[PDB]
């Protein structure tokens, strides 16, 4: 019986996380917070003696420039790196790049909490004229009029990531290459919530810490065995546990 | 008589490395870049968004200090997302047994006039390198997918050219030729020999070939990628002046 080791890596603070805006697709930096966790990242990697063969990431610089840091700091530069939009984090709608508390105090905490963690309502629609589509960007010219989101639940990104999973990164897991991973909150969590078969009701409680590895141990269909955080399980608990 | 086509390849060589600072032959030493290569790389992304230049599609080597230099370019550039496809084949030119040794300690060991044959030669290669060295590239897991006649002990620019052009042929030219447009991060050698081949340059003209560092050289390819002009990018007299002292 085979196992596979497939690793995932979500993003620390971004920019637009430290100016407390709704971010989504929109396509900012990390924080110096966030670069500082894509070292500690890579660190660890390399510590445990982690090996890679093949990458992948999302279109959105906080996820690549996750992946690059980690990849500089494992000396592992020359590796094979695969980005494509359907690991994007989710589509915020027509909250991208409001302020937070701003837009709680306008329409209420409570609906903003539902947009924020319900697993099948989505927040607010944007037009297709809006600044902020994103058929607006050259990086999403690839994209059918069905592909380009207007806003995202939870369960619009999982239906988005997992054909990825599906058609492209678990061919190559099953390949023999070790796959990591770098990308976001709410792709990850799609991913999760394919493999370990995770109900509605737990996968919207699930808080997957920034800048921890977590590794799935896979068998030869492809099914979890077991899965960890690399790191000091104290600290990694921390992480878990605030919000 | 055919329909014409216009395709534009851009190439970058990278800035100075830490092991220039220090000057030692570097070839496959994977060592990073300076402070003043960090900041050459940022530059020419400025001018390339300057003057209006979009990419599909980057290739370049498995050395760091190329990597790092497209990595900047294209954040500089807001263009991460864009596919990069890395390659062994567009590795600099390999040294042998002269690297990591510095430049002075080599003059002592083989006289100023070897150093300068090795140096400015098409086809006489340094010393090489024995498989139990520990520079050897056989050791490095980067290089595991390579046979054993692929695995250089040392190269001369010819060697260096007969290595780059199969990946020209077979992958980077069928590239361009679908429309994507190329950037390729690269080295002074490998650089060297794509210009040999898109312009058909002479032994003897090419070993005199001084490609500046951080400048983003353009080729215009035709509908059969026959080059139609090239040019750098940037105040052509202060590229002449890097040119000129190098
Ligand atoms: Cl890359």
């Amino acid at each position: 019986h085979m196992v596979y080791k497939l690793v995932l890596i979500r993003h620390g603070e971004s920019e637009w996380n430290k100016e407390n805006k709704f971010t989504g697709w929109y396509d900012c930096g990390l924080s110096e917070t966030g670069l500082k966790e894509a070292k500690e990242a890579g660190e660890i990697l390399l510590k445990e003696g982690y090996e890679f063969d093949l990458c992948y990431t999302s279109f959105l610089k906080r996820a690549i420039k996750t992946l690059w840091i980690a990849l500089e700091t494992m000396d592992a530069m020359y590796l094979p790196v695969v980005k494509h939009w359907r690991l994007n984090e989710r589509h915020y709608g027509a909250l991208q790049g409001l302020n937070k508390t701003q837009t709680a105090e306008k329409h209420g905490e409570e609906q903003v909490k539902i947009w924020r963690r319900s697993y099948d309502i989505p927040p607010p629609a944007l037009e297709v004229t809006d600044e902020r589509y994103p058929g607006h960007e050259r990086k999403y010219q690839g994209l059918t009029q069905e592909e380009l989101p207007k806003t995202e639940s939870l369960k619009l990104t999982v239906d988005r990531v997992l054909p990825y999973w599906n058609d492209v990164i678990a061919p190559s897991v099953k390949e023999g290459k070790r796959v990591l991973i770098a990308a976001h909150g709410n792709s990850l969590r799609a991913l999760v919530k394919y493999l370990d078969n995770i109900s509605e009701e737990e996968i919207v409680e699930l808080n997957i810490p920034t800048g921890v590895p977590l590794v799935y141990e896979l068998d030869e269909n492809l099914k979890p065995i077991k899965h960890y955080y690399l790191g000091d399980q104290e600290l990694i608990q921390q992480k878990i546990n605030s919000v």
